[PDB]
DNA sequence: AAATTGCCGAAGACG
DNA sequence: CGTCTTCGGCAATT
């Protein structure tokens, strides 16, 4: 049953081959006009992220996700306020003339105008593609995205995130994050955190506006390296180990939810990512591979549900790296929208999930 | 050195 | 199930 909704999910090779043509070809393209002099970005590398290349995409291979991450030397992070996620950007001593000063609000980094800049190269550089049916998508408040629509015929949807590269430890608000010890374990845990950190210009917001100049931190690679290393045994899911259903639960629920968005519009506050946290936390709370075998999918599938609907419940769910940061916070889901949520997660559980139809 | 190449894991396709 | 395939990621190579 949910063997047979999981065959409709699986995104088809065909379709794979006609779309990642596509967008392989305007990326690149992209990604060498950034490389062009007098453009600040220079020195901007690719890393492809998020369920399309982490293989959690559902459906249609419709959607890529691509940070342009750029190495930016000696930074001091601000926490803005209290929030654990969201920084102001500052230099420590002063580059002589080093191109980004042109985005400087004296001695802080402004995400909207880096940001700017950065949207109005890919305009421009979009502009000049003949080849292909691409256009920019309008420009969304409080988004660090310059969102690519492309019709292939089909549409395909591409994000580019850039991102501020730092090489130092990460921010305190994460010390006590990503608790996998249990699961994948003290090495890697640690050998994560000696990994770059990255910033992406997503504006906090504290109240009817953004704060412009703030940035968001990403783990955009970690969560891409944890699903593609993602069993407590090191053969989990390889051709001599044994296959879990960890990500096709990740499917199902991220099915789950998307069915619901689409026709409800009081849902519009909730997106995968809050389903990708939840997960997480069970894949830690539950970290043995035997717990995640493909004979309990129902078991497993119904487990994540029952833990969403308590986070729904009450109003928590910690984001994975930053415990502090509650993503089901008063502040940025209503009550309202989450009893909502709850009901519909509820009547689809006793009914055998009508909607996944 | 910016672009090419090689290798192989993940997973889709098929019987 | 096994086998065969393509795509993505990496980094040595030129
Ligand atoms: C609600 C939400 N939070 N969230 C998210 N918040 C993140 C934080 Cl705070 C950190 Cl530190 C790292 C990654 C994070 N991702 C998201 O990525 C989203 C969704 O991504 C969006 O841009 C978005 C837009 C509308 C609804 C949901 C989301
Ligand atoms: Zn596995």
């Amino acid at each position: 049953k949910l063997k047979k909704v999981l065959d409709k999910l699986r995104l088809k090779r065909k379709d794979i081959s006609e779309a990642a043509e596509t967008v392989n070809k305007v990326v690149e393209r992209l990604l060498r006009r950034m490389q062009k002099r007098e453009s600040e970005f220079k020195g901007v590398e690719q890393l492809n992220t998020g369920s399309y290349y982490e293989h959690v995409k559902i459906s249609a291979p419709n959607e890529f996700d691509v940070m342009f991450k750029l190495e930016v030397p000696r930074i001091e992070l601000q926490e803005y306020y209290e929030t654990g996620a969201f920084y102001l950007v500052k230099f420590k001593r002063i580059p002589r003339g080093n191109p980004l000063s042109h985005f400087l609000e004296g001695e802080v980094l402004s995400a909207t105008k880096m940001l700017s800049k950065f949207r109005k190269i890919i305009k421009e550089e979009v502009k000049e593609i003949k080849d292909i049916d691409v256009s920019v998508e309008k420009e969304k408040p409080g988004s660090p995205a310059v969102t690519l629509l492309i019709r292939n015929p089909e549409e395909i949807s591409v994000d580019i995130i850039l991102a501020l590269e730092s090489k130092g430890s990460w921010p305190i608000s994460t010390k006590e994050g990503l608790p996998i010890q249990g699961w994948l374990g003290t090495k890697v845990r640690t050998n994560l955190r000696r990994e770059p950190f990255y910033l992406v210009p997503k504006n906090a917001k504290d109240g009817n506006s953004f704060q412009g100049e703030t940035w968001r931190l990403s783990f955009s690679h970690t969560e891409k390296y944890i699903l593609n290393n993602h069993g407590i045994e090191k053969t989990c899911c390889e051709s001599s180990g044994a296959k879990c259903c960890r990500k096709e639960c990740l499917k199902l629920m991220k099915y789950l939810l998307e069915q619901l968005k689409k026709e409800f519009q009081e849902l519009d506050a909730f997106c995968s990512y809050h389903v990708k946290t939840a997960i997480f936390h069970m894949w830690t709370q539950d970290p043995q591979d035997s717990q995640w075998d493909p004979r309990n999918l129902s078991s497993c599938f119904d487990k994540l549900l029952a833990f969403f609907l308590e986070c729904l419940r009450t109003e928590k769910l910690d984001h994975y790296f930053i415990p502090k940061f509650n993503l089901f916070s008063q502040e940025l889901i209503d009550r309202k929208s989450k009893e909502f949520l709850s009901k519909k997660i509820e009547y689809e559980r006793n009914n055998g999930f009508p909607i996944f139809d």
